[PDB]
């Protein structure tokens, strides 16, 4: 996508070579934001195949406030193996966070539960925010939250989502990243009876790895291809009750997938 | 300043009407970021007179972990008093998420103590976070935390930090938050030994009150001026031993302060 693709060549024009806890390095800047109008098309990068499935199953796994892979494996879907403990456990991730973070008095509250309740009842809110960084757990946490804190905004019958991504792969994980808020955007307009609006992503450390700049290049000198476009097919009864099979996206014609190793 | 200026300019052309929490009223957009290289300058407005002396010790009382307004009432600021209860107090606000965040099981986190470490030990980390938006904790705070997250940087001997505000009053709030995160990048860069970056500020739902207009009419009417240079005239022992005496703004040059009222 045009705005991706700027990114990295940000990335590319702009960063600091640096070291990093995995000894890879990573060439990062500090600092970005983007946006994409959710109704010009679902932002699907196009300028590699990009794996829908992964994206859409990890999302009804965080929503089901799980933190275990073996739904993931039931599923096919491999993205989360190499931070996994030997019984598929992550600990207190993002699954956890969004539906029950704990709180010092031994309530636990349903983040998502919340903005559903403020998107309906008091839309203007500014305070419609979920939180994955829970900074007492992050200890028992397998790896820290990337994707960190959004935030959700109602104008002109339309709801956006600002992400805050403190930390960015930008080769393999921002895709993923993108694709999921969208949906969740759309899922979350669709309960609420509202249009969508702009995803807005935001990044700290924003970085390629040393170990994906062939990649990057050669996607770079690829043209992107029209959006894809989202269809949901059924409104169930809450943003827990949604199935694999209730989404298509159409018109999704990206040009070859590119391998990359992940930094573990 | 230039770009505190477009963005007031952007609110009024873009923004949208909201009725909020006070029955006030707003004029809103969604999601904004701007850049202050602090080598170019201490960015504190010019386009009217800050305040200096509140922004100072509204810091320095947040580094205390204070949430009780007595502090700043000894040092004659009375920015929060609106929100205190009759003992003075806020709740578990910013000084008490930054000093001691409470885990589920009954320990603390001093994220500032922890930013402060890894700054000297582990600078290339991407998880240099202070977080004040503790779900757990927000039912008992006054208000809920505007300047909410941020995140620190280091490359080429530098130190950055980037600031999500979910909640942005333009007029009265956005240049004292911009100041006081500047203040603190140069605080804790002098504890460090680095040199100042960048401050990043990217915004949630940004707005200008609906009775700050003729205020900002006037404000966009004036010209900003060369920002001043902050000097730090002592090196504490640590970051929580400064003093109101140890800073000097040289070469503050503002237009007229300007008066509006704040919506409680
Ligand atoms: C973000 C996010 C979710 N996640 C979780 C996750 C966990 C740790 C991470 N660690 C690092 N260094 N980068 C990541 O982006 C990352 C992402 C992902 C993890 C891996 C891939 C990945 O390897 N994708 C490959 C292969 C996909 C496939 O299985 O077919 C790709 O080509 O896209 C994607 C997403
Ligand atoms: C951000 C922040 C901190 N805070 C905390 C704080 C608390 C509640 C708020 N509520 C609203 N609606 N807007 C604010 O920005 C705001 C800010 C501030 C609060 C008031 C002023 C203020 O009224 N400033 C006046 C007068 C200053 C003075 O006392 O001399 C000004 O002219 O600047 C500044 C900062
Ligand atoms: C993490 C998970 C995600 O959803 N998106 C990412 O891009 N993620 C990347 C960011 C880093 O490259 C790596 C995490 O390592 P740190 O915790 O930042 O050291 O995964
Ligand atoms: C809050 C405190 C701060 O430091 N900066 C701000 O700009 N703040 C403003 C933002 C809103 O105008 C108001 C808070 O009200 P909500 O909690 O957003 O309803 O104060």
């Amino acid at each position: 996508m045009k705005q991706y693709l700027e990114l990295m060549q940000k990335v590319l024009d702009e960063g600091t070579q640096k070291n990093d806890r995995t000894g890879t390095g990573t060439l990062s800047i500090f600092g970005h934001q983007m946006r994409f109008n959710l109704q010009d098309g679902f932002p699907l990068v196009t300028t590699k195949r990009c794996h829908l499935r992964s994206i859409i199953h990890e999302l009804l796994w965080f929503l089901q406030g799980d933190t275990n892979i073996a739904y993931l494996h039931e599923n096919n879907v491999t993205i989360w193996d190499e931070w996994a403990d030997e019984n598929g456990d992550l600990g207190p991730v993002y699954g956890k966070q969004w539906r029950a973070w704990p709180t010092p008095d031994g309530r636990h509250i349903d983040q998502i539960t919340t903005v559903l309740n403020q998107l309906k009842n008091d839309p203007d809110s500014r305070r419609i925010i979920v939180s994955a960084w829970n900074v007492g757990e992050l200890d028992k946490m397998a790896l820290a939250p990337c994707h960190a804190f959004f935030q959700f905004y109602v104008a002109d019958g339309k709801l956006s989502c600002q992400l805050y991504q403190r930390s960015c792969d930008v080769f393999l994980g921002l895709p993923f990243n993108i694709a999921s808020y969208a949906l969740l955007v759309h899922m979350m307009a669709q309960q609420c009876d509202l249009e969508v609006g702009d995803f807005v992503w935001t990044g700290g450390d924003t970085h390629l790895w040393s170990n994906h700049m062939d990649q990057t290049h050669l996607q770079l000198s690829r043209e992107p291809r029209p959006l894809p476009k989202l269809i949901i097919k059924r409104k169930p009864e809450s943003i827990f009750d949604y199935r694999f099979e209730d989404f298509e996206i159409e018109g999704y014609d990206p040009h070859p997938g590119i391998k990359a190793p992940v930094a573990i």
